[PDB]
């Protein structure tokens, strides 16, 4: 199966999924001497305030918290985006030691972990229709840095234990993804796409600024996480993250001067 080993990372997914190699693969560099401010991008509206999850889930190459998208509750509208996205679902991608762990990297500077808040355009009605479409997904990407812990992520923190190794899942009602978010919305947004397969290149990022600090204790507890399925040999999830794609013929926008 793909994951992120020498035999099966980054470097081998072209072969099942050729748009590996494609004109807006993610994640990418943000050159911040490079992004253009944009004053015409509009703020961008983050309504998480009804927001409905429902599981958390061990898939194998993250952890997912998912939510009910069947209607208008956790949305993502404004900044680049036409049209109202909703919710699905938010994981994170970490590393081994505290200098690696992001997709996106600013000036070349890798964090500890990436969280992604995965959105779809309500236009094409659900998500696998949305895949197919080169608007159809907005990514919130957001930065983890070690520093003091962040309250929000504690709960996701503590029921990680239950899930252990691939395919476990939770119940994970009543989690508040507000709780995740950093202060500032000022954001870096390009035309990318998803970063595991099928590396469908339909989504807009927006990627914010402003990292949000977690403990050397919650991040550990990440690194406790299994790629293996139970009774296989044990293998930890840590380091599953793409590196930087070429950014080909792509503007980075900014939010912010
Ligand atoms: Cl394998
Ligand atoms: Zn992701």
């Amino acid at each position: 199966h793909w994951g992120y080993g020498k035999h099966n990372g980054p470097e081998h997914w072209h072969k099942d999924f050729p748009i590996a190699k494609g004109e807006r693969q993610s994640p990418v560099d943000i050159d911040t001497h490079t992004a253009k401010y944009d004053p015409s991008l509009k703020p961008l509206s983050v309504s998480y305030d009804q927001a409905t999850s429902l599981r958390i889930l061990n898939n194998g190459h993250s952890f997912q918290v998912t939510f009910d998208d069947s209607q208008d509750k956790a949305v993502l509208k404004g900044g680049p985006l036409d049209g109202t996205y909703r919710l699905l679902q938010f994981h994170f991608h970490w590393g081994s030691l505290d200098g690696q762990g992001s997709e996106h990297t600013v000036d070349k500077k890798k964090y500890a972990a990436e969280l992604h808040l995965v959105h779809w355009n309500t236009k094409y009605g659900d998500v696998d229709k949305a895949l197919q479409q080169p608007d159809g997904l907005a990514v919130l990407g957001i930065f983890l840095k070690v520093g003091s812990a962040k309250p929000g992520l504690q709960k996701v923190v503590d029921v990680l234990d239950s899930i252990k190794t691939e395919g476990k899942s939770a119940d994970f009602t009543n989690f508040d993804p507000r709780g995740l978010l950093p202060e500032s919305l000022d954001y870096w947004t390009y035309p990318g796409s998803l970063t595991t397969p099928p590396l469908a290149e339909g989504v807009t990022w927006i990627v914010l600024k402003e990292p949000i600090s977690v403990s050397s204790e919650q991040v550990l507890k990440f690194r406790k996480l299994n790629f293996n399925g139970e009774g296989e040999p044990e293998e930890l999830m840590v380091d599953n993250w793409r590196p930087a794609q070429p950014l080909k013929n792509r503007q980075i926008k900014a939010s912010f001067k």
